[PDB]
């Protein structure tokens, strides 16, 4: 029974994979075979089968569905048909007789057209339409042709749509449609060797006057049916993308006829934009017109003088309409409707949401600044419904989020709506209304903090709603925005800053506000902190930062050891992190000393204590390090003191990844000047030192155990090598062991590892050449390195992974051309067995076409090899 089935597959699988080897489901799959056998035919056969079929000399619905699944069987099977003949040739033969097909289907319909329709009629209509569609789809026809087999097509989408309704269709009889919708797509979207206005606009008038009545029909109810017309309006879509200079031109000639068509297809479209409900939940319409207005936009923009201003004429009330319908699509659901919603859905409209913002830009290309306008009149519009109505938040909502839109354009000046904008978001009383409303406002309020940076005098108001919306649960976006208004006009801030930092200070004693929102806020804070008399600084150092501090010796007194600890530990780590990251007291009175410093030296042994409780869990020493990490990014200059302390500290966590990428940042950082190089070389010397004791663990264990700190540790080495070559000039450091375990690094399996590793030898191969010390060990290496590289592309490296290895050849051949030639002649040539699998004639030529070269050549030839070492398909 389920095994006929295997048997059927197993016999279409050898008919299509080896023609050379010879001289209900299991029915389908029957006539697919079938329908390749007769592909596989040179010397017509289908003429023949249908008129045999047709005939009915063997169920006579059952033989007709077994033809039209041979004949749709027949076209998709060329495709992929392993056959003896050119390819081109085969798909040129067939096309001798889609002609002949197209003709049978249409017969076949307009004879099934009177007759009553049961269900195996339905099907068999249905496959016949998928037939027609198929046939298009893969083999080229002339539209000329195409003509009447559409008019038929669309006379049966009308015996479809008509007798459901009172309502619903049969699900089939929408399968039919769909069917015939698809087709009909198929068709319009075809490739014509000549392009004719005259019958792609006889197409489209079809479409047109025979879809308009379903259309219209349908677009004012909420309709069950959205499948046909979300089709028709596809159908609609796709014609005019297809042929846009016939729209363009539409709109510039003067003939009536054309001009009529094009408005009528516009409004078509602009119904389809404006369809009543939300997407995709009350409707799945609008996503398929804002690619049409993008590209019309963008192709009015490419194809202007002369008759381009009278183009503009058109498209600009045109665009300005458009903008009015996406405010409107924009609008989200309220708290009661939003039940119904998926999380898919809501994900989809959010998506949704993007593109519409998308629009709104093109709508700005179009418009300029009266976009503006019809914002601010929609807003107004959406003020006085609130006004009417104090439960609605959702206009509102709408309107800003669409003015959020187009924030990127204005910048500070000219503006004229913007304060207006900002008048409004000051008059909302949001706390009558959702605070999804805030949410919006406050991301709105950020998006527009360069022009308050132009505009001095909107601030104060701008703040308050910050800190309104920092009390909410908002507070997200609240704390986005006002990270937003710290990063510019900050020095306009500096009148304000004690009150908004006890606004800060307020909502953090609040219990409420979640985590990350506090770690931004403490960005906010230190930047906030930055401009500040110095006399007031310890004031909120004891206020805001001192906490943080208090709470970590609290868990280091009580030992911890408990996951909450862990977590909050993590966080006040952050919290300090992200203060030390914005803290800078350089502007442009201020203090001489910086406050972070003192921090530092102040708590220090702290640091190191609970680096001593958490070494066992690498998240607490990652955060502690980031601290470190901010602090230097912040004041790179200013750091010089807290350098030897942080060394002991380095020194001390090393007696793990991120004490290499504090190491790493500190390095790059500081070896520059000023007795810092001492400092460093010696840091350095220890990291590397430290790192091969780790090293000596078992490679079996250890390489796959310890990949990531391998992966850390040669990235690491890379950027501090590539920053500084002051580096290598050291003759300290153990460069050969180090090289030793990059070789092991390409072994690895893990993609980090491998591609850490071979930068790094890559760079060094590149540094070498300059420094004596360093060429004895790249001679002494070469080799070696040569051959791990050939045995990782060889069998080695999982076969993903092959493509880096590229680059280290590469760098061999620049820094050392003639020792990459030997040493890979040699490695190549004298080894039996560089893999068994590989014939020593192409092994022999893809050795002489990597020494000779460009990166994606020898990509190509060293993934070709790789496939004939692992001897793969």
């Amino acid at each position: 029974q389920e095994v006929q089935f295997f048997g059927a597959i197993t016999l279409h699988s050898k008919l299509m994979k080896h023609w050379h080897e010879v001289p209900k489901i299991v029915l389908n799959r029957l006539c697919i075979s079938l329908g390749a056998y007769i592909v596989h035919m040179l010397g017509g056969a289908i003429e023949e089968v249908i008129n045999t079929f047709q005939n009915q000399r063997m169920s006579a619905d059952v033989q007709l569905w077994i033809m039209l699944e041979v004949l749709t069987a027949i076209p998709e099977e060329a495709q992929v048909i392993h056959t003896s003949v050119k390819r081109v040739v085969l798909r040129a033969e067939i096309a001798k007789r889609v002609q002949l097909v197209i003709h049978t289907v249409e017969r076949y319909l307009k004879l099934q057209m009177n007759r009553v329709w049961d269900a195996e009629a339905y099907s068999n209509m249905n496959r016949a339409v998928k037939c027609v569609g198929t046939w298009i789809k893969n083999i080229g026809y002339t539209i000329e042709g195409c003509v009447t087999i559409t008019a038929v097509l669309l006379e049966v989408v009308h015996k479809c749509y008509w007798p459901c309704i009172h309502g619903c269709m049969t699900a089939d009889e929408n399968e039919l449609a769909e069917s015939c919708l698809k087709t009909m797509v198929n068709i319009i979207i075809q490739p014509d060797c000549h392009n004719y206005p005259k019958t792609a606009f006889v197409l489209i008038k079809m479409f047109l006057d025979s879809l308009s009545e379903i259309t219209k029909t349908e677009w004012k109810r909420e309709n069950d049916n959205e499948d046909i017309i979300v089709h028709i309006y596809m159908l609609f879509v796709s014609s005019v993308e297809r042929h846009s200079t016939l729209l363009l031109s539409g709109i510039t000639s003067a003939d009536p006829e054309l001009s009529i068509l094009v408005h009528r297809i516009v409004q078509e479209i602009l119904h389809c934009t404006d369809k009543p409900g939300i997407y995709p939940v009350e409707e799945s319409c609008s996503t398929m017109a804002l690619a049409f207005w993008y590209m019309l936009q963008d192709e009015v923009f490419a194809m202007s003088d002369e008759q381009k201003h009278k183009c503009w004429e058109y498209i600009k009330p045109l665009y300005a309409h458009l903008t009015r319908i996406l405010v409107r699509k924009s609008e989200q659901p309220d708290e009661k409707s939003l039940a119904k919603w998926s999380s898919d859905d809501l994900e989809c409209f959010r998506c949704y949401r993007q593109d519409i913002s998308d629009t709104f830009m093109y709508c700005y290309d179009v418009l300029n600044d009266y976009i503006l306008e019809i914002l601010a009149a929609m807003l107004d519009e959406a003020i006085a419904d609130l006004q009417r109505h104090p439960t609605h938040w959702t206009k509102l909502e709408a309107c800003i989020y669409s003015f959020q839109s187009v924030a990127e354009h204005f910048g500070g000046e000219e503006k004229r709506q913007i304060p207006r904008l900002m008048r409004v978001l000051a008059e909302i009383p949001y706390e009558k209304l959702n605070v999804k409303l805030l949410g919006t406002a406050l991301e709105t309020m950020g998006s527009y903090c360069n022009w308050l940076m132009e505009n001095p005098a909107y601030i104060p108001p701008a703040i308050n709603l910050l800190v309104r919306g920092l009390n909410s649960s908002m507070s997200a976006q609240a704390t986005l925005g006002l990270k937003e208004l710290c990063r510019d006009c900050q020095l306009q801030l500096k009148p304000y800053a004690d009150p908004l930092l006890n606004a800060c200070h307020a909502s953090l004693n609040t219990g409420r506000m979640k985590n990350s929102d506090s770690v931004r806020l403490m960005f906010s804070i230190g930047k906030l902190m930055s401009l500040l008399r110095p006399e007031e600084i310890p004031k909120y150092l004891d206020i805001i930062v001192s906490p943080c501090f208090e709470e970590l010796q609290a868990i280091c007194q009580a030992d911890s050891k408990t996951p909450a600890a862990r977590i909050r530990t993590i966080f006040r780590l952050n919290m300090i992190s992200t203060l030390f990251s914005s803290l800078n007291t350089d502007v442009d009175d201020q203090p001489i000393v910086q406050p972070v410093l003192l921090v530092m030296q102040r708590t220090m042994p702290i640091f190191k204590r609970i680096a001593e409780m958490w070494v066992e869990e690498i998240d607490v020493l990652e955060a502690a390090c980031s601290a470190m990490k901010h602090a230097i990014t912040n004041l790179r200059s200013s750091f010089q003191p807290m350098l030897q302390d942080l060394c002991l500290f380095i020194v001390a966590s090393f007696q793990c990844a991120p004490t290499l990428e504090i190491s790493k940042t500190a390095i790059v950082m500081f070896f520059k000047d000023e007795g810092c190089k001492p400092l460093m070389q010696q840091l350095l010397r220890e990291f590397i030192q430290h790192s091969f004791k780790l090293f000596e663990s078992t490679p079996e264990q250890n390489f796959s155990n310890i990949s990531d700190t391998m992966e850390t540790f040669f990235g690491c080495l890379t950027q501090i090598i590539k920053k500084i070559p002051q580096v290598l000039e050291d003759k300290t450091l153990a460069y050969d062991r180090l090289v030793f375990y990059a070789q092991r690094g390409m072994t690895l399996p893990e993609s980090g590892a491998i591609r850490n590793s071979i930068q790094f030898l890559t760079h060094f191969v590149m540094q070498s050449r300059n420094h004596a010390h360093v060429t004895e060990v790249v001679l002494a290496t070469g080799e070696q390195t040569l051959y791990t590289a050939m045995m990782c592309v060889g069998y080695l490296t999982p076969r993903s992974q092959v493509d880096k290895f590229a680059d280290i050849l590469l760098a061999m051949n620049r820094k050392y051309a003639a020792e990459m030639a030997v040493w890979m002649k040699s490695l190549m040539s004298t080894p039996n067995f560089p893999t068994q699998l590989i014939t020593d004639a192409d092994k022999t030529r893809y050795t002489a076409l990597i020494i000779k070269e460009n990166k994606r050549l020898l990509q190509q030839h060293l993934s070709e090899m790789a496939m004939k070492t692992r001897g793969l398909t």
